Order: structure tokens, then C-alpha cells, then sequence
């Protein structure tokens, strides 16, 4: 019940190694965190997993098979991605970006709106919805393939707290609906849900730790990563992370 | 001593209300946050306080002079600003850019304009770096000569927009640590604006809460910090504490 494995991962394609030896693993269901530095090879690996760049060593697998055995636009297909940073569209056809509209595709476009209580938004222009409300419309345009594994690629960024709890209430929603497996990233361990159970640590391209969560976000491990001294807590079921003076 | 003072300043430019009847002060020496939700009109804020725009109606007033008696090119020259969006010159190349140009009269930095400079770096113990190229500098240390940079004429006061935008943990506390370093040496007036109550250093002794253009409370910073002045502004139930000598605020479960 591997979803996605990493064995020894490397990038390096011009003598500079970008990614040295990545090793770790997220089973069916499971939700990990990414968790490094602005510059440590976060979206670089987010590149080598939706299958841009090629390691140049290592083995990478979906389920049981190397990507090496998956034609690439099969393997997209296969796996959701969420990064807002991709004039006029509705909540509905921003969703429909996601795949003209076939007719079975607005069908499944106003379940998927429905399943989530936001079918009155469907006709809402996206640049009128809260910031919150605009992440958890392109979380829905992540998920209308139906994927197997999802890739939030820094979510809450440009969330102020109110939105950020707004989105991530969604996200925690969701999950209490529905099993699904993702991949998390992001630099600020502040903007991690309470049903992420593991986490990669990531510094200057390498595995610092992989593991369960509480495991990975001892004091030191999170030293290790930020190269300070810091305060590590859960605070209402948050992770709290401050620097020490 | 008000340095910087607003009295119901209003900005509607086409039929929308952007900043309504916003009233706050900044005296010499005060150093003080403006903390507001995203598209709360912090921007605008900036851009009136900074001339760009005009305001509807109220007052705004730079010491005795309201800015209807001010050139504002003159006004310009005394609001240093340190903004992150505002190429392959060096560090003190960059802090030289910031000096004034008078309308029409570029000219190039005079010797003693380049030697005081060199102070200003030395000042900070970066004059090693003179001649580094800005674009190799790590992210923390870019905003610290942004900063330098925004200092370079001598303003009256400084606004700091934004300033740990683009920065992790580390460098965040790299640049909030030379900012600290900065304020134990040398008396300055400032006004930093965030959306981010941990971003905020410790001498920051008032604030100003923006909500929707309209000011929810502006006073001393454990005033308009407490739980219900958040809760008010943020619209959610708050745990509010300080960690070293840093505001946590965090949503309640």
C-alpha cells in the first residue's frame, strides 16, 4: 500500500547536485508534509514527482510501478496539483480548468461543489471570493480528475490568519468526508493541519529526517533545518515555531 | 512633537469607500504598527501618507504642515521608504540610488554623497560588503540595505511596508535582528505596516488596527493587542501570548 516511494532520488543535470538523495515513502491515505528553507528544492521535487524532470538517479514509484513504466501524461493525469500562482471566470469554470465543457464535466464539476456545500457560489465570479474561499475553489480544481495523490504547493500563501483558518477548516472538512492522499509544501509550519501525520524535512536539497510528524519536529531536527535556536509547541492544536531570543 | 497625524482621512475616489475617516499619530520617536487583514487598504494608506494619492477628505499632517503646504516632492525626500518591490548594481550602489533627485536635476552621486555612504555601511558593521553585488546577498540581507537605502537621506520618517515579505524564519529574524541592532544605537520615528503579528519587533510601543479601510482601535500596543481587539479584527476566536519577546496570536480551536 506504497502510494508514492523515493528511493535515493538525485538532480543534478549540470554538475551542481539539486537533489541528493531523497529518500521517503507516503502510503494510501496517508498526509505528509514538505517542510524546508525558501531555497532548499521544495519545487524542484515537486517537478521530479509530476514528472518535468527526470532524476538522474534513484528510483521514483506510483503504487508498484517506476515511472519509468508510466507514460507521463497518464501519471498527471493521476495526480492533483494545487498552487495558485497559475480574465473573468466563474467558481464553476474555474473548476473546469482543472480536466470545451462536456456535459458530463459540469455534472461532475456541480457534485464536486455540491459535496462541499459551495453549489450557491457556482455562478460567483472568482475574483469577487474571499482569499480563503478562492484556495478552497482551486483545491476543488485540484481534485475534479479525481487523482490519486494531491500536491499543495504552499496553499495558504498570501493568507492572512482569517483566511487561512477559513481554508484550512475546508481542508479538515474534507478529510473528515473523504480519504485521500497529499503532499503538503510548505516553509512555515504554522499553516500545517492537525491530520498531517508525517513530514520530510528538506535543507540544501537533502532529507534531514523523514518520519511521523512529532518525530520530525523535535526542537533539534527543527534547528537543524532553520540553523537557529528555536521554541517548539503545539498551541491549539497548531505548531508553533518561534525563534529563541 | 506629532510628527505624523491623521484626522479622518477618507479616500473614494468612484463611488467606493477604500479608507474610511482613519485618524491615528505618530510623535517623534514613536514606533508604530499598522496591523491589518489583507485588502484592509494598507497599500492605499501608504501611497496617501507617501503623497501618491490624495485624499477625499480629512487632514494629514507632516509635523505643523498639512501636505496641501507641502511640495511633495519636499515630502518625499523627508518619508524614507522601505518597500521590497521598488539590476546588477552593488550594495553601495543600491543605498546611493536612494538619495534624492531633485525634479529634472539627476546627477550622479557627488564624493561626498559615495562617503557617506561608506558611513552608513560602517555605521552597521557592513562595510566589507561595499562592493558585493546586491543580487548575491541572502534574502535578510537585501532588506537590510533596502533599509540602509531608505535612510539615506536623512528623513524625518521612516515606513516600512511589508519588510519581511519573501522571508522565512531565518532570514526574517536576521533582518528583524540587524533592525533591533539599528534601534539601539540611533533614535528614529517608524511606521511598519503587516498582516502578520509575528513579524513585529519589540520596540514597536503603539499600534493601529485596520479592518475594511476603517480603524478597529489605535493606541499603546498592549491595548490594541488584547484578544477581544484581535478577536474584533480578525473575526475569529484568538489565543494571544508572547513568546520570546515575540506576539504569537492563534486561532482557537
Amino acid at each position: 500500500n506504497s502510494l508514492l516511494s523515493l528511493e535515493k532520488i538525485s538532480y543534478k543535470p549540470t554538475g551542481k547536485t539539486i537533489l541528493d538523495s531523497v529518500s521517503f515513502e507516503i502510503k494510501t491515505n496517508e498526509h505528509c508534509v514538505l517542510l524546508g528553507r525558501n531555497g532548499a528544492g521544495k519545487s524542484t521535487l515537486v517537478n521530479l514527482i509530476y514528472g518535468m524532470i527526470w532524476a538522474t538517479s534513484g528510483t521514483i514509484r506510483l503504487f508498484q510501478e517506476t515511472y519509468g513504466e508510466i507514460a507521463i501524461q497518464d501519471l498527471r493525469k493521476r495526480i492533483g496539483i494545487l498552487d495558485s500562482s497559475q480574465r473573468k471566470l466563474t467558481v464553476k469554470d474555474t473548476i473546469l480548468t482543472g480536466l470545451d465543457p462536456s456535459p458530463e464535466e459540469e455534472t461532475k464539476t456541480l457534485q464536486i461543489l455540491k459535496d462541499s456545500d459551495l453549489l450557491s457560489k457556482k455562478d460567483q465570479l472568482y475574483n469577487t471570493l474571499s482569499s480563503g474561499e478562492k484556495k478552497k475553489i482551486l483545491f476543488l480544481r485540484s481534485i475534479v480528475n479525481e487523482p490519486d495523490f494531491l500536491i499543495m504547493d504552499e496553499p495558504c500563501s498570501s493568507l492572512d490568519l482569517t483566511a487561512r483558518e477559513d481554508f484550512l477548516g475546508f481542508l479538515k472538512e474534507y478529510h473528515s468526508k473523504k480519504k485521500f492522499t497529499s503532499l503538503y509544501i510548505t516553509h512555515r509550519p504554522e499553516e500545517i493541519p492537525d491530520f498531517y501525520s508525517k513530514a520530510v524535512l528538506l535543507k540544501e536539497g537533502k532529507v534531514i529526517h523523514f518520519g511521523p510528524i512529532e518525530e520530525c519536529f523535535t526542537e533539534k531536527n527543527l534547528e537543524d533545518l532553520y540553523d537557529i535556536p528555536l521554541q517548539v509547541q503545539r498551541i491549539e492544536n497548531t505548531w508553533s515555531v518561534i525563534p529563541k531570543q
